[PDB]
C-alpha cells in the first residue's frame, strides 16, 4: 500500500478521555480528513471536523458540517460554505464563485462578490459589489455599501480626492464652493 | 467505549524527529483536540495547535494559544481570540462578539464590529462601526474609517453618486459646481 | 523521549481507504505537522496539508502547498503564501510583511498593505494602500481603492459627513450648493 494521505477516524470517547459509520474519509492523493464522518474528496484536499466536506481539489474545510465545494474553495467554521475558487470563513459564512465572506452567517452570493462583516450580505444580482460592516447590504452590482436599510454610515480619516474618480470630504467640498 | 471525538496528544520530541501533562482534551462529541494542552471543549469543537482552546459549541481555534470563547466563534492565529460568533484571524488578532478582526492585532472591540488591517481598531464605544486598513482606528460609532491620528487616505475608482446617499467623486462635484 | 510535538505522516492509501520520503516534520517544541512532507519548522508552528511549510515560530499554515514564510504568519489554502506577522487567507492569496490578503489570488504586495477580494492587488510601492473588491488595485500610496482599470464602483449608504476629513454624499452636495 502507497500512504500518501492522512485518514483519522475517532479515536476518543469524550466521556472517558482516553485516546486509542464515522469513518473520516481521504480519498484524494496526499489528501487529509480528521473527524467523524470527515471527508477529502480529491487530490490534496484537507478537512477537519465532524461532517467536514472538501469536495474540491486542493480545497480546505475545517469546522464541523463546514464545506469547501469546488477546486481551491476553502472554508473555515461551522457549517462554512464555499464554492469553487472562494473564500468562507466564519460560521455560516458562504460565498459563491471567487468570492469571500468573511463574518458570522456573511452571504457573497453574486459571484465574485466580497461580503465583510456579521450578516453582511451581496444578493446574487448585484455584480461585483462589496458589502462592508454589520448586516451592510448592497442594493445594486459594481457598488460598495457600507450600510442598509436602516442604518448610513459615515466615512472618516478621507484625505482629499485629486483625480476625477477620488471621493470629495468635507473640507473640501467647502472650499471648492468658498471659491 | 462510542469513539465519536478525535484527541491527539503530542506523540514525537523535536529533537529526534521520531514519530510514535500535555495531553489533549476532547472533551466533546465529534470534537477534535490536536496539540499539547489542546482542548475542544463542547460539542463538534475543533482545537489544533499548543494551548489552544474552543470553548463554544461548534467553535474553532487554530494557532498557539489561540482561543474561541464562545459558541461557533473562529479564531485562527497565534493567539488570537474571539467571542460568540466571532471571526479573529491572525496572531493577536482579537475580537467582540460578533464582530470581525483580520490581521496582526486587529482589535474589533465593540460588538459587531470589523477590523481589517494591522493593529486596526474599532473601540469599544463604536457600535457597529468598521476600520479598515493598517493601523485605521475608528472615532465614532456607526461609521468606516480608512485612517488614523496620523493618516487620512484618499479613496479611488469611485464612480458618481445617484442616490442621495451615496459618495460623491471630484469629477462630481465639479460638475455640480459648474452648473 | 519527551513527546512535545504532534507528526502526522500519511496513514493511509486513498485508493483502500484503510488507515492505519512523504514523512511530516514537527521540528519545533509544540509544533504540530500533519500530511505528505508537512513541515513546522520552529516552536509551537502548525503546518496542515501536503507540502504545507511554516517556518516561522508561532505560525500557522494550512492547505497544500501552503507556506508561512516569517514568525506568527498565517496562511490559509492552496498555494497562499504570507510573510512575517502577515494574514493570507484564499487559494494563491499573498501578503508581504504585516499585510492582510484575503480571496483567490489576492496580493497584498506592499507591506502592511490589505486586498480583499479575489485577484486584488496593492502594488509593492502603494505603501499603507488597501484594495477592496474583485480586481481592484491601486494606483498610489496611503490610499483605499474600490475598482480598477475598467472598472470604478459607486459607494452607497453613506451618512452625510460632518469633520473636515469626512465623505460627502450625495444629498449633501446639493443641499451645500444650494445654500
Amino acid at each position: 500500500p502507497n500512504l500518501t494521505a492522512v485518514q483519522i477516524s475517532p479515536n476518543a470517547d469524550p466521556a472517558l478521555g482516553l485516546e486509542y459509520g464515522l469513518n473520516a474519509s481521504a480519498k484524494g492523493i496526499h489528501s487529509i480528513a480528521i473527524g467523524a464522518t470527515a471527508e477529502a474528496a480529491k487530490g490534496a484536499a484537507v478537512a477537519v471536523g465532524a461532517g467536514s466536506i472538501a469536495t474540491g481539489v486542493n480545497s480546505v474545510a475545517i469546522g464541523p458540517l463546514s464545506k469547501a465545494l469546488g477546486d481551491s474553495a476553502v472554508t473555515y467554521g461551522a457549517a462554512s460554505t464555499a464554492q469553487k475558487d472562494g473564500v468562507a470563513i466564519g460560521a455560516r459564512a458562504s460565498t459563491s464563485d471567487t468570492g469571500v465572506a468573511v463574518g458570522f452567517n456573511s452571504k457573497a452570493d453574486a459571484k465574485n462578490s466580497v461580503a465583510i462583516g456579521h450578516s453582511s450580505h451581496v444578493a446574487a444580482n448585484h455584480g461585483y459589489s462589496i458589502a462592508i460592516g454589520d448586516r451592510s447590504k448592497t442594493d445594486r452590482e459594481n457598488s460598495v455599501s457600507i450600510g442598509h436599510e436602516s442604518l448610513n454610515r459615515q466615512l472618516t480619516h478621507l484625505a482629499a480626492g485629486t483625480k476625477d474618480t477620488d471621493a470629495v470630504n468635507v473640507a473640501q467640498l467647502k472650499k471648492e464652493i468658498e471659491k
